[PDB]
């Protein structure tokens, strides 16, 4: 669309949740894994630890949903 910031972010802050199984505004390498293993990947730490590590900002194993937003942001249009 051609309008984000508060309406990205409260759309983003759903999803995110969505990543991390525990809503503890924190997602780990499983936890943001999960999301694609019910739909059928059970990806292994390498693809797990990869997606939370692409949007870990600092580094540690996980990342909070500010830093989801950092990495996501949409991805094209
Ligand atoms: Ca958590
Ligand atoms: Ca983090």
């Amino acid at each position: 669309s051609s309008n984000l910031t508060e309406e990205q972010i409260a759309e983003f802050k759903e999803a995110f949740a969505l990543f991390d199984k525990d809503n503890n505004g924190s997602i780990s390498s499983s936890e943001l894994a999960t999301v694609m293993r019910s739909l059928g990947l059970s990806p292994s730490e390498a693809e797990v630890n990869d997606l939370m590590n692409e949007i870990d900002v600092d580094g540690n194993h996980q990342i909070e949903f500010s830093e989801f937003l950092a990495l996501m942001s949409r991805q094209l249009k």
